[PDB]
């Protein structure tokens, strides 16, 4: 079955792959992030979002795949075959996670299509030569402009 | 961060635990299921409801774990290694998708609360001893057991 | 072309996957009742309903395969031919006839709403492992206790 | 069982056996012409019309016999018997085959009325004997 | 990325793939009913039909092409290659635009509907066995 | 033939010609922006307008030229005409697509009346002589100052 995990959002992964691999953060940041700001509203009984419904399914996920590479240290027997899927794991399953959480707390924090706007604009000023566009990358605030 | 699977939908894993590990289905014949009666709702641009979301996060997961197997399949020369990882692999985690698959699937067709009272008529029934259980267990179902349609 | 015979009745070749091989009665039965119910509609130049072109078509099919099973046992000068031959076409051909012509015959008895339903049922009795699964399977027939009495 | 496909659809064998054996294309062109024009429908979840349920029907037939073809080539080992097996059913078959589909995807593009007008005059052309048969047989089009 | 240029406008690859490669004519013929018809229309300032845009920006192409094909001409010494060369981009671009111009000048000419039902029915004619096609293929025509 | 392919759209050769070689991205940012905007736009079976078009042909057109740089560089025995076939091929006709893909994609994204004003804007404050020149040329963009708050 062909299942996109941001078409139920309007987003899609031709959108996410627009941007640079080394745009996202580290995981350590967005878990940071995550445990300071919903980590009550995730732990609450009531479906407060579907972007709480994914972020509950991608973290236990995580949690599960980060037990395996711990069981793979203590069973697996010789250095060459624990050290490539430990490797392995943490730049492929990293580097997805890392987009998906990078979505859901962005829309969380300023509104999905907000989010999805400064996704195309960042984009777009980085294709643009440099002395035809303007100076500074584009950033998300919620600092009121007054 | 802590967090329950169930626990968004009332259930807990303490009332899933009533039932026995080896009392799930296969993996292939819940995703027989699944694919029967939901692929267009669960591909349609809807968020139907929760236990759609739900569905397409473990589907997915499941395949990139199923991708990692097959790319250990080739990468790694020592069979011990890989046979190993793949034996982890398919029993750990297929135990565990097999009993979220069962409950996501069991309350979309019955009802979230008649799986709930199924789960605890089962529990209810494996607890008395074997002496004295009856042997019609409990099982969800729509139809009387002898249904008979009389056609013009 | 990839076709689903089933999916212009909603059904789907999956569903009915789980229908096991002693399910089916013998092509001679199906034949028989086939005949007996509805050789009438069956000749009338009507469309009646899809349901009978179908049984038109597979009728017509089966024929000429018995007609190919015929010229094969006459043709051939050695016996382990002809017996791989007809062995191979009898058993895979007439278990997919069987199931498709239960398919359509039960639809037009009972109604196809009603068949969906009981296909359902038995898929998930069928899916429990038999330690829990009670004794009796779920039942479709037209005569609910045997026992005939003048009607009203 | 008194079983003629083209009954309900109000022709008869015995009107079809106007046309040889010769005159029907082959079972490709007829497949890529189906392919061409009508796989969404063939493949819709409706029966849009019966003609639509016994092409699917056909279709799925031709297939399995063609997968049989391929079982009889890989597991016979006497070559003799194999061969006869697999033009018989080839020859034999297709001949039908090929009189069906021609049928269901005429009355498909040009409506039952003008492919069955057409069979009743190619017929009456047929009949006249050679010395007086004009050169220009018969043929369907939808140019006015 | 998935661009079929005749899908836009109601036709496709594949059902234009029933007429052969050598039925359609030469690049010159065409070129030059293309200016004896309507060479004030593709040079005038309007949009007149989506046909005028798709029929300007080919001829475009295949004029850079040419200039392409004068440049190897001069610029490359050894005359094997050069030939090559040239007969490649002659032989494989000028069959696609061949297709193209003819596709677009009949739309013009003689209507959208005139000429798919021409090529569905002409196609008929061809899978026709040949004892039994009739001499006269379908040829478009504006006569009542 | 003599044609312009700017003049349908009401500018000219001319008035682009103004435009600096380092002015206009790669083609493979053209073709990737292209896609992530309007992949499904140009995939439709509808007349979106005639820039959908345009853009249509063209791309099929660069295919057409990539398919050709292709088969050169496997026929051809000797490296250096293919070297200088190569090179003629991407350097002159990958500017001029360049050239009409960012028009076509400027129109689309701003407006024409816009695009319009900012060439003729471009080509008065090219032609001054660079010791009166101030030093950073009109910009055209659709961020204003790159900083991004909830809208309204």
């Amino acid at each position: 079955m062909d299942i996109d995990p941001y078409k139920e959002f309007g987003a899609t992964v031709e959108l996410l792959s627009f941007l640079p691999s080394d745009f996202f953060p580290s995981v350590r940041d967005l878990l940071d992030t995550a445990s300071a700001l919903y980590r009550e509203a995730l732990e609450s009984p009531e479906h407060c979002s579907p972007h709480h419904t994914a972020l509950r399914q991608a973290i236990l996920c995580w949690g599960e795949l980060m037990t395996l590479a711990t069981w793979v240290g203590v069973n697996l027997e010789d250095p060459a075959s624990r050290d490539l899927v430990v490797s392995y794991v943490n730049t492929n399953m990293g580097l997805k996670f890392r987009q998906l959480l990078w979505f859901h707390i962005s829309c969380l924090t300023f509104g999905r299509e907000t989010v999805i706007e400064y996704l195309v604009s960042f984009g777009v000023w980085i294709r643009t030569p440099p002395a035809y566009r303007p100076p500074n990358a584009p950033i998300l605030s919620t600092l009121p402009e007054t």
